């Protein structure tokens, strides 16, 4: 079997190759298989609160981002498979009819750096809300789905500095806007890359070896790995025990950027190579905290010197919100955004006849679902109406009646959804509302002439009134104004 | 090979079978593939004004949906492959890991039907914009992409006749708003499933073979075959031209409801089963009409005798938005949207100790990128801004100076963006207006103390004014409010 195999695949255009995918691409399924493929997405429940939770959150969030000036643009969905980016993090895999191996998107980030590299774009601000898979443990399901949002800034000037503070302005207005998000005191963490690396060599880690440290530190960050573990797993790259210590004594500081400086002018004693790296991370970190500190942002800005986030693909400053959740009476903390500059992307994409200098590129990303979930836990619960008024004919006579006045409501700007059953007990009518979430109703009948019933279920007072036909609109909208 | 195959296949949870998918999985890709995958998508230019012109277009379609009452709802991407449905046309075929055969959608319309039949969901309005995937016919390439729009209405109510007024009504709305749709002098077609039916056989053709005499007509109406070839194709299905020189004369007829009448009643004289058929297949249509005049539509509503469109999966009434648009002198039907009762594909998906009725379901397609390429096309095109005013500092003192201004004017809500160089030249500045199409600039100096000097580039008439900072808001709110 494993001779014919790779016999088979050594030709991926010749006929038996060709044959064999075929073969494995007509099998039967059977309907079992078939029906609990997604038994855990579609289990059957279904509540409208939560959709409209979601679109008032995304309507929000994509209401900030275009006042700063910004376009929405899109990326290709599939892209071909390299595991010199996702060696560890495992994605999604799937193969196509033609012997391919294609990926689903673990990220925006580097499709939109392929773009920009393959697209020779210079200047451009961006944003997009789609979807992220991961690959599910056990066999024969669908892969999990969250949401992602994205803000990319790409620059072709050599003040690199300022934007940097314009996307954490952009995250703090986007926190202002939700007063569920203002309660929960968020901070804001800073680094470089620069000076992570300072660090390790000053530390003694070999410059052949970095990649592998950065690895580990961030499996262990993200993991929340045992310390027995953590120390077998070093001493398992033959690394001394003193090299530990010496990284544990660094990466255990946080603070303030004039607290932390006795800790950072140790390391400017050192050879040519870390006061030279330590030299341009301390220039960056301070004047990003003083452009930041120019434009009043309240949230307090710390320097965080063990922050380990993707430091593979990041050239320069990273930074992360971080609020402490009091849940379960632990204080687990909860990452809202990140990122950082990632112009170090650009140059494995470009072609064979591509000129110019790379341009600056940075990022961030949002959990849209833990705005979501934090604005319904709130008590004081938000509210959303799908309708302004709903429009109730009484009798089969009154329908055309109801029809015309709901058109021309709609004329008028209003929302306006209109029942279909002309039988509908008072009762049922007022479970439908009370399900529906609908506050006001106007009943249209054939006994008052020209008149219509408004009635309003608003807490615990039931009042109802006779609202002239031809002011039904104007009373709307007066009260809408007034509301 | 084949027999190794085979054997291997019988077990997929065997280890062979395990062992081939890791096999297979593990391949590797030369750079010049990876490049070439996707040449034909990037191709290496690019432009803001059709991204504005789509998201434009995208939040008026949306804001039409949202005054009806509805909302957004997302189903999952990957279904499982079903070649009942799917037999004929062609869809992007992909495997994951473990063998399973998975489809990408190939419309939403289905993917909604396993989701209402899974959710039991009884009362619900919704829309929705994704994407869809159409393989491609060369080799090693990226599939096809394409931007649909959807509106579905879920209703349990028995007299379920005017809902597809309301949608038809909805896309009149559509039409209206964008004043390049008003000129093409857009029809409404309508047809029934029953009188087709009705139509076949009392034309002969067997009650067993009405699939593939479907299948043939909606080939023959798309690709538009030839008439010899159309008639060869008919002899091969052991049919006789008794049943094709009799079917001819029943679909060329198209016209008004109260025109076609002589033709639709002189089947009303057959067997109890075609009466039956056509006396639901004019009721439905007759009801319709009605409802559609009472709403004053303009829009000329005509029944089409020979309209074939997915008859598979609609149970009712079909319609359809046709425009005889002129290109290169000739008259191409171009089609703007479609839909239907589909409430027969709720039954397959639902699960064996489903209990319940089946309700309603009228759903409807538009197509965004046909109204984007023709409102691009208008002679008077539409300018979209993507800032209202442009900051530019000049020289390094007053950066400071323009980036609180810039904050300032944002805590306001005006959209603006600021420019990050300083050294640009007048030349410069006046280039980049012009092709981000921004016409309000302010520049800021110090050397003019608190005054700003506001620039503008309307048309052939430069006009230079100096505004106070204090009132620099105002001015450009009453600019704003102006026109």
């Amino acid at each position: 079997l494993h001779e014919v195999l790779h016999h088979t695949l050594t030709n991926v255009d010749g006929k038996a190759y060709r044959t064999m995918m075929a073969q494995i691409f007509s099998q039967r399924i059977s309907p079992a298989i078939d029906y609990t493929y997604d038994s855990d997405i579609l289990k059957g429940n279904f509540s409208i609160r939560t959709a409209k939770m979601q679109q008032h959150v995304c309507e929000t969030i994509i209401r900030i981002f275009k006042r700063h000036g910004a376009v929405q643009l899109c990326t290709p969905l599939l892209l071909p498979r390299n595991r010199q980016i996702y060696e560890h993090n495992e994605a999604a895999l799937f193969m196509d009819h033609s012997g391919m191996l294609v990926m689903l998107p673990f990220d925006l980030r580097i499709p939109f750096a392929r773009y920009v590299a393959r697209n020779n774009i210079l200047n451009l601000k961006r944003y997009c809300i789609e979807r992220v898979f991961r690959p599910r443990k056990l066999d024969r399901f669908h892969p999990k789905e969250l949401l992602e949002c994205a803000f990319d800034i790409v620059t072709s000037t050599t003040n690199s500095f300022l934007p940097t503070a314009e996307i954490i302005y952009t995250i703090y207005e986007i926190i202002q806007e939700f007063p569920a998000l203002q309660e929960r005191n968020y901070s804001i963490y800073l680094n470089h890359t620069m000076l992570l690396k300072a660090i390790l060599l000053h530390c003694g880690i070999p410059e052949d070896k970095l990649s592998q440290v950065y690895i580990i530190l961030y499996d262990a960050v993200t993991e929340k790995l045992t310390r027995r573990e953590v120390e077998a797993k070093f001493c398992n790259l033959s690394l001394s025990s003193n090299s530990l210590c010496r990284l544990y004594k660094f990466i255990e500081q946080k603070g303030d950027l004039q607290d932390l400086m006795p800790t950072i002018n140790s390391l400017i004693k050192q050879k040519t190579g870390i006061a030279q790296l330590v030299k341009y991370g301390l220039k960056d970190l301070e004047e990003v905290v003083g452009l930041l500190k120019k434009l009043g942002i309240k949230l307090q800005v710390l320097i965080n010197l063990g922050l380990v986030y993707k430091v593979q693909q990041h050239n320069g400053i990273i930074f992360q919100f971080v609020a402490f959740i009091k849940r379960r009476q632990r204080a687990v903390p909860e990452i809202l955004a990140a990122g950082g500059r990632y112009d170090l992307l650009i140059p494995q994409f470009r072609g064979p006849q591509a000129l110019g200098p790379v341009p600056t590129a940075i990022g961030v990303s949002i959990a849209i679902d833990k705005i979501s979930a934090a604005v319904l836990n709130m008590e004081e619960s938000v509210t959303i109406s799908s309708c302004d008024l709903l429009v109730v004919s009484v009798g089969q006579m009154s329908m055309s009646r109801a029809i015309n006045l709901t058109q021309k409501l709609w004329t008028a700007g209003i929302t306006a959804e209109i029942m279909y059953d002309w039988s509908q007990s008072q009762e049922e009518l007022q479970e439908y509302c009370r399900h529906h979430e609908i506050t006001y109703v106007a009943l249209v009948s054939d006994k008052e002439g020209s008149h219509v019933k408004v009635k309003s279920f608003e807490k615990e007072r039931q009042t109802e009134k006779r609202v002239l036909e031809t002011e039904l609109v104007d009373h709307v909208l007066q009260k809408l104004r007034t509301k």
